[PDB]
């Protein structure tokens, strides 16, 4: 879990530059887009600094405290904004679909990884977010 979005929290880490007060991300060519993790990069005053897509609800649903150490979380968030965030994948919208006709409420939880990369001599102190855009309730 934490030990596996570890991966691509330090990809992403590796991927990142720091350049005139701001993180930019060059994606590899040809680079899985359908993954099924979404990563987030901030400062170490807790700023978001980059984010791989830009979903509000869930970047709001990233409490604070979480993020000036390590460690393994979950977001409690709702149907609406997991199916923004797996909109682009046609299956899981099928379920979505369901879930939002039983339950239009329906609680979703996606574990987060918080990782945390002190400052380098070629980059600043970062935390990098790692979440799973597969929610607990839809793994089985």
């Amino acid at each position: 879990t934490f030990r596996l979005l570890r991966g691509e929290s330090n990809l992403f880490y590796t991927l990142a530059k720091w350049e005139n007060n701001k993180i930019s991300v060059e994606l590899p060519e040809n680079l899985d887009m359908q993954s099924p993790t979404m990563t987030l990069i901030y400062d170490e005053t807790g700023k978001l600094l980059w984010t791989q897509r830009n979903i509000p609800c869930l970047i709001k649903s990233i409490q604070p405290e979480w993020l000036k150490t390590n460690g393994f979380h979950e977001i409690e968030t709702n149907v609406d904004c997991t199916s923004t965030l797996l909109s682009e994948d046609h299956s899981a919208q099928e379920k979505l679909k369901e879930v939002r006709e039983d339950d239009d409420d329906a609680e979703m939880t996606h574990s987060v990884a918080v990782n945390i990369y002190p400052a380098t001599a070629r980059m600043p102190q970062l935390t990098i977010v790692v979440v799973d855009t597969i929610p607990i309730e839809l793994k089985r």
